[PDB]
């Protein structure tokens, strides 16, 4: 009964307490799934530049090893948005045409099924939860089943993550008063300081006094990196 | 049965041709729930100084006209994101504690219950789905579903209405180049014309050539506009 296994699932990750019991239950419910293996990734909104990847996982540490050597990031169509439907995908050959290079490592070390599940966080960070299987031979699962279960164990164990301030899911601290954030929403509809200083009547000095504070605290070049920065992960 | 529910549902919003046929199937669902009325309010990212709000609603004219000139929306809780909880929020007194306007000219003109679901969209718009009843009388339904269903109905109709390019969720189109992106990206990361330059081995005419086309498309003032514009939408 699905409406049962929710309101368990709810429960056990509104209690849980540390960052290895989410990971030791989504472990628990591959199992239970008849999975070998997840992986937990999460795409930040920031850098622009370089967007940081966190994961854990349980695959051994020599293919984890193995695909960060190779540069598997790149190619990996798991963890592009763009193939996923309803925020699901299960694993083809067709979605490795153009990531070869992984898909004959995968299958040369024992890998032949899986599937993934996806979600925007709150803060604009990307999280997919993959279960994988080193059997070829068909399990027999309803498909929503399936679909409406991973939904809720990749929202409620990067919620739980969130909730418990984890590297993994976290976006750079930006702790801004009232005031700085509402110079900073001027600054991302394209006003100048003197223009800021008209709107909210105050002088220049102390438009570039409340830039300069959040510069300083999140050690930005600029405002523009500031608002930006606000902008991605929805301060602003 | 909620599976058979949710299959037909998906291709009902999948093969839908055009926004009333949206509209008029989330009325018919308010309806099947016992609801008397549903209102669809999307809370644009952009622009950030005065968001956006579109809406469609079967909600008599006068009421809305009425809430819209006493500023209902200024102190209105439905429409807001912390009061949720799983994306869910059934209507309770306390909810309107500081909305007390808005409690007594609801209940003064026949309102009694609703509940309202809400799901951030892709391009980081706020949906908001409701559905109200004027009658005060206990009707027999599992939280559960009721969840459930709302979760799908809020998610496939403004899917829907994104794919059908509407209004009501579509934020301002920034065609950009993929060059025009990668300087957006080292623009948003703090990165002067001369630094960009120095990274992609280009003149800062290039530069400011790609800044300047950027700001021509969407008739920004300035490169912090429009970067802003594209990391708050998800563009960047
Ligand atoms: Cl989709
Ligand atoms: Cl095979
Ligand atoms: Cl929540
Ligand atoms: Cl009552």
């Amino acid at each position: 009964d699905f409406f049962s296994w929710r309101r368990t699932m709810l429960l056990r990750f509104q209690r849980m307490e540390t960052a290895e019991e989410v990971y030791h239950e989504i472990e628990l419910q591959a199992q239970q799934l008849e999975y070998d293996y997840y992986s937990l990734c999460v795409r930040h909104p920031v850098p622009f530049t370089r967007p940081k990847v966190a994961f854990y996982t349980n695959y051994p540490e020599a293919w984890v090893s193995y695909y960060q050597a190779k540069n598997f990031l790149a190619i990996d169509p798991v963890l592009n948005p763009e193939n996923f439907s309803q925020g699901h995908l299960m694993w083809n050959d067709d979605l490795f045409s153009e990531a070869q290079p992984l898909w004959e490592a995968a299958r040369a070390h024992g890998l032949r099924r899986g599937v993934t599940q996806y979600l925007m966080l709150p803060n604009r960070a990307l999280g997919f939860l993959s279960f994988s299987r080193c059997s070829a031979r068909e399990i027999p699962i309803l498909s929503d089943e399936l679909q409406l279960k991973m939904q809720l164990l990749v929202r409620e164990s990067l919620m739980a993550l969130m909730r418990l301030n984890d590297e993994i899911v976290m976006t750079p601290e930006m702790n801004f008063s009232k005031r700085e954030k509402e110079i900073l929403r001027w600054t991302a509809e394209g006003k100048t300081s003197a223009e800021i200083a008209m709107i909210l009547s105050i002088s220049e000095n102390t438009v570039n006094f409340h830039q300069k504070n959040m510069q300083k605290k999140i050690n930005a070049p600029n405002k523009t990196q500031v608002a930006c920065y606000a902008a991605a992960t929805g301060l602003i």
